[PDB]
C-alpha cells in the first residue's frame, strides 16, 4: 500500500519518514477519517503552493481509513522551540524576519492568505532554512483586529500577524500571553496597537510599529518591509541559524 515510505518515529500523529525510492527523509501526517471538509481544504492548499519558504506537500494517500500525507521534513524546530532556550538576538530577529517576509510575498503575489503567522508556524531546516507551515480564523493574541472584528480583510492581517511575531521573536511571547483569549479577543480591537518595549534598536521597535498600524492600508506589503531598514542592517546568512538549533538541541538534552 504505502511501502513507498518507511514510517520511522512520532515526531493526527506526524512521523518522520523515509522515501524508498531516493531516501529522503519526509514528514508523514497520518489522520484517522473514521470534520474531513477542513482536511480536505488544506490539502488542495498546500498542492497549490511552490516555494522555497512554503513546506512542500509530496502527495497524499489513503490506506484503509487512514490518509497519509507526505510534507517537507525539517528538523530543525519551529521558531518558538529556539526561542526556548532564552532570547534571540536582532541578528536572528531580523534573518528571521526576512525568510517569513520572502514566503509572505510568495504567498500575497499568489492571491494566498496564511491568516496563522506566528513563531510556531515557522519551521527551521537542519541547516537553517527557514520556511511556512500549517495552513474569522487564526490565533487570538496575533490576529489582526479587522479579524476578530470579523470584518472585511486582506493580505495586510498577515503583516498585523508578522508585527505581533516581531514581539514574540524579540521578547518571547506576544503581547497579552497572560491574559484569558476571550479577554483578549475584546482587547485587540479596543487598545492602541502594541508597541515594542525594552532595550532594542530603534529600526526593530519601528519595524513593529509599522506593522502593527490598526488601519490595514497604512501597513506596509512584505515586499516593502524586506527593504526596511532593520532587515537590511541587520539579517545575515540563513546558515548562520544552525547556532540557535545548536542551542536548542542542547537546552533539550538538559531537559
Ligand atoms: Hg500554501
Ligand atoms: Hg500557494
Amino acid at each position: 500500500p504505502e511501502e513507498l515510505f518507511t514510517k520511522l518515529e512520532k515526531i493526527g500523529e506526524v512521523f518522520k519518514g523515509i522515501d524508498n525510492r531516493t531516501q529522503k527523509v519526509v514528514a508523514i501526517k497520518i489522520i484517522d477519517l473514521e470534520e474531513i471538509e477542513d482536511i480536505q481544504q488544506e490539502i488542495t492548499v498546500l498542492s497549490q503552493c511552490d516555494s522555497p519558504y512554503v513546506t512542500k506537500y509530496y502527495g497524499s494517500y489513503l490506506k484503509d481509513t487512514k490518509l497519509w500525507i507526505i510534507m517537507e521534513y525539517l528538523g530543525g524546530g519551529s521558531a518558538l522551540d529556539l526561542l526556548e532556550p532564552g532570547p534571540l538576538d536582532e541578528t536572528q530577529i531580523a534573518t528571521i524576519l526576512r525568510e517569513i517576509l520572502k514566503g509572505l510575498d510568495y504567498l500575497h503575489s499568489e492571491k494566498k492568505i496564511h491568516r496563522d503567522i506566528k513563531a510556531a508556524n515557522v519551521l527551521l531546516s537542519e541547516h537553517g532554512e527557514v520556511k511556512l507551515a500549517d495552513f474569522f480564523v487564526g490565533t487570538p493574541f496575533w490576529m489582526a483586529p479587522e479579524v476578530i472584528k470579523q470584518s472585511a480583510y486582506d493580505s495586510k492581517a498577515d503583516i498585523w500577524s508578522l508585527g505581533i511575531t516581531a514581539i514574540e521573536l524579540a521578547r518571547g511571547e506576544p503581547p497579552h500571553s497572560e491574559l484569558h483569549p476571550m479577554k483578549v479577543l475584546f482587547l485587540i480591537p479596543k487598545n492602541n496597537p502594541p508597541t515594542l518595549e525594552g532595550n532594542y534598536s530603534k529600526p526593530l521597535k519601528e519595524f513593529v510599529e509599522a506593522c502593527l498600524n490598526k488601519e490595514p492600508s497604512f501597513r506596509p506589503t512584505a515586499k516593502e518591509l524586506l527593504k526596511h531598514k532593520f532587515i537590511l542592517r541587520n539579517a545575515k546568512k540563513t546558515s548562520y541559524l544552525t547556532e540557535l538549533i545548536d542551542r536548542y538541541k542542547r537546552w533539550k538534552a538538559e531537559q
